[PDB]
């Protein structure tokens, strides 16, 4: 007359004895699937509690323990489908999993927190394992599952807590701090044709008292409780570390600087160098400042008392002086930190869509006879598809005259001109310094071009170029890349997810984990990394510009122009081709990003097309959806709603549309976030490589900063780039984020074997990870074929890794996590 059970639980200490949790401690009812009351509601039994500690499963997991349990449950009650908890402890626990014996094995997977009954309005509730579309809901349990979905939505108002596991939407209005400074002051993100953007997760905090408008600051930054993950390992919370850095460690380095105890600039390469080899000596209370931090001390060796060591980046692990190459900084604009941006040329000049009566005469100055195409003509290059560019010339143009106003920041609005040589590596041939120019300007200073040269002066000034160029590249790959493109872009649908999707429906199952880690980084990001005076402000070029920036560039962000054949061809650097294998001819064949990128999302697209069909038979089953219509009119309308009007948007009433948007959706999360990611610190963590701001234009001839040039090259260079203190604290930010935390789930893996119990759809996921195996096999064959070595490997001799699937914990620059996790 007894049901078998087992409950597995995590006590709080294990993620942030067990004999307390009997007694009356927690209560569990069963609720039945199949038998209901007069209602229609599934019946429920009686509060059940927990019985003993069970020593004799084989082996939990770390930190889990198992508990006996047995619950009356005579069989006229039919078959359990979920179930009731109710935690009597002042202390909250993490509750794994139900398992119920001898009848028809019934398993729960929960993974949540589970606070104190008296903390909610309703009570916990959990599902078995199945997987249903809404019309395939058993009848008991139709409305436990709506009201479950109704208790995430909450209804818009109040102070989140905690506790709270509401989901909901606002605008990116909680970054300025106009209540400490009116030069805190930031605009709101969001909401208007001014200034679109994706939204956040809502926090409740309420207005600030100097502006109606401005979420007022927290010491916590809510996301819905089961979305802030805790870890075995206090070194796996990387999350915390932005948080530690600008609060923390940030000041104990200003010090330093302030008291005179370090040399405030580099004075030549090598004191950048010195960085990962013999480190930097640092007052006293600064090491120890630091070297006691969770996540901060894994950043650094030291010797506990004056020394930092940073890890030797990749980049220079074979030849210290390679990213100075011109074969080099063209490479890793299709196998470096940013490989996404670079297009095709299919014109000469470049053209610009920009006014000029605002701007000036927009026309290029480069010119076709001034460029070395290895003999080609320029018509030639343009017709065999030779000519790219990295083209930053319209995207920072509109803010170079704020930027330059700022104390310490001066950059150009630039252009790159790229060959495609025979061999197969791009060239550069061209760089365009454009600054804009109005009878009202004060500045002298005047756009011009940079040509290539190896010796003398003019080696200098087009090294330095390159630099202008790349502040412009890490400045858009921080924010629009990376930021806006992962961490912003993906937000939104994590939200209508758990609004509109229930734990029960397949699509959940298929995307949630997809989304692990992502509100709670972006939320820590909102708190110390985007906002007023927070890390990235006070390290990259534009400043209090930044996050405003990467608004402007969302009004052309193109929810279907992130599928990655869709990009290529946009961008001019690949033609649809149905006789190739993925539907597309790359026009650089050895374009290490887009060529694996490329098996990475077919995976991906042959897993959604096997998932799909097995709960949607016909187009008229997606119509018919209600969860799925409702999860996707609100994603649109609400979480990207400044973009609603936009007519691309897929409308989700076929079989292929929903499997175009949940593979894009599962490409941004996983493999094009990770392709942008774990580069950072492996390709910058040289400054040098990767500056994160310009600080002073090309200097005139007659100048002591021209004869700089001349006597003194790596101290022009170093005095043009990110000054050291924002170095070090950018430094450590990129090596955060350029690390696996040890509890990932990487592409291929889920986090329990038993998140559906539909058994076809478990061989289509194994089918998917084997088929990543075997694509990892190929890349590896890739990275060792000698013909490929100019662009997967480069005179760096850095094999191309950041799209193998797997990886070990740690900073690898190799695995694709399922989500935007770091
Ligand atoms: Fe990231």
């Amino acid at each position: 007359h007894k049901i078998k059970g087992t409950v597995v639980l995590m006590p709080k200490n294990e993620l942030e004895n067990l004999n307390a949790f009997l007694g009356r401690s927690v209560s569990l009812q069963l609720i039945s699937a199949t038998k209901a009351d007069a209602h229609g509601k599934g019946k429920v039994g009686k509060d059940t509690f927990l019985e003993g500690i069970n020593t004799s499963l084989p082996t939990l997991g770390a930190g889990e323990s198992a508990f006996n349990i047995h619950f009356e449950w005579d069989g006229s009650m039919g078959i359990p489908g979920a179930f009731y908890i109710k935690n009597y402890m002042q202390v909250e626990f993490f509750l794994k999993s139900l398992t119920l014996e001898a009848i028809s094995t019934i398993r729960f997977v929960c993974n949540s927190w589970v606070y104190n009954t008296k903390l909610y309005k309703s009570v916990r509730i959990f599902f078995a394992n199945h997987t249903y579309v809404p019309s395939e809901t058993p009848a008991p349990l139709v409305e436990y599952r709506e009201e479950e979905l109704k208790s995430l939505r909450g209804n818009g108002t109040g102070e989140r807590k905690e506790y709270d596991r509401i989901y909901d939407y606002d605008v990116y209005n909680d970054l300025g701090n106009p209540d400490k400074s009116e030069k805190l002051a930031r605009p709101v993100l969001g909401g208007s044709s001014t200034f679109p953007y994706p939204r956040r997760g809502r926090t409740g905090r309420g207005p600030t008292v100097t502006d109606p408008n401005t979420e007022k600051q927290g010491e916590v930054f809510y996301v819905p409780r089961d979305e802030n993950l805790g870890h075995l390992k206090s070194k796996d919370a990387l999350e915390i570390g932005t948080k530690s850095l600008s609060q923390i460690v940030q000041p104990a380095f200003e010090s330093a600087f302030d008291l005179k105890s370090t040399p405030i600039e580099f004075h030549s390469f090598q004191d950048v160098h010195d960085l990962y080899e013999g480190g930097i000596k640092l007052p006293r209370d600064v090491i120890s400042t630091i070297i006691p931090l969770p996540v901060i001390k894994e950043l650094y060796r030291t010797d506990g008392q004056h020394i930092l060591k940073f890890p030797q980046p990749h980049v220079v692990q074979v030849s210290q002086s390679a990213w100075m190459t011109d074969e080099e900084f063209a490479r890793e604009m299709i196998a470096g930190v940013n490989p996404c941006v670079i297009r095709g040329l299919e014109e000469f000049p470049p053209k610009s869509n920009l006014d000029p009566a605002i701007y000036g005469d927009q026309s290029s100055k480069i010119t076709a006879d001034s460029l070395d195409l290895d003999g080609y003509t320029m018509d030639e290059a343009l017709g065999s598809r030779r000519l790219f560019m990295l083209d930053y010339h319209d995207i920072f143009m509109p803010y170079v005259r704020q930027i330059n106003q700022l104390n310490s920041a001066k950059t150009y609005a630039t252009r790159t001109i790229l060959f495609l040589r025979e061999d197969g590596t791009l060239k550069p041939v061209a760089i365009e310094l454009s600054l804009p120019h109005s009878a009202g300007d004060l500045s002298a200073a005047v756009s011009q071009v940079v040509l290539p040269a190896k010796e003398g002066v003019e080696s200098t000034i087009w090294l330095l170029a390159k630099a202008y160029v790349i502040v412009n590249d890490s400045c858009y790959h921080q924010l629009m890349s990376h930021w806006l493109n992962t961490h912003a872009a993906m937000e939104p649908f994590v939200i209508a997810t758990h609004r509109h999707l229930s734990v029960l429906h397949p699509i959940y199952k298929l995307l949630t984990p997809h989304y692990r880690n992502n509100m709670n980084i972006n939320a820590l990001a909102r708190q110390s990394a985007i906002n007023a005076n927070g890390i990235i402000e006070t390290t990259f070029l534009p400043s209090k510009y930044s996050v405003e920036m990467s608004s402007a560039v969302y009004k052309n962000w193109v929810f279907t122009d992130q599928a990655l054949p869709a990009d290529l061809i946009k961008r001019g650097v690949a033609i649809k081709d149905p006789s190739t294998p993925h539907g597309v001819r790359l026009l650089i064949e050895d374009y290490p990003y887009a060529a694996d990128g490329l098996e990475i999302w077919a995976a991906i697209k042959t897993w959604v097309q096997e998932y799909v069909p097995l709960y949607y038979a016909r187009d008229d089953d997606v119509k018919n959806d209600s969860e799925l219509q409702h999860w996707w009119k609100e994603a649109v309308e609400k979480g990207h709603g400044d973009l609603k009007d936009k007519p691309w948007w897929p409308k989700l009433q076929t079989l292929e549309d929903l499997v175009e948007v949940c593979l894009i959706i599962i490409w941004i999360a996983s493999a094009l976030h990770a392709a942008v990611n774990f580069g950072q610190y492996p390709y910058g963590g040289l400054i040098m490589n990767r500056p994160t701001a310009s600080r002073r234009l090309l200097p005139e001839k007659g100048t002591p900063e021209y004869e700089e040039m001349i006597n003194n090259h790596e101290k022009a260079y170093l005095r043009t780039i990110t000054s050291k203190l924002p170095t070090l604290i950018s430094l450590s930010v990129i090596e955060i984020a350029s690390t696996h935390a040890s509890d990932e789930v990487y592409l291929g893996q889920r986090d329990n074997p038993h998140w559906t119990s539909d058994s076809k759809a478990l061989q289509a996921f194994q089918k998917f990870g084997n088929k990543l195996k075997e694509i990892e096999e190929k890349l590896v064959r890739r990275n060792n074929d000698p013909s490929l070595q100019g662009n997967r490997l480069g005179p760096v001799q850095l094999p191309y890794t950041l799209l193998y699937p797997s990886s070990e914990e740690g900073l690898t620059f190799r695995g694709i996590p399922n989500s935007i996790s770091i």
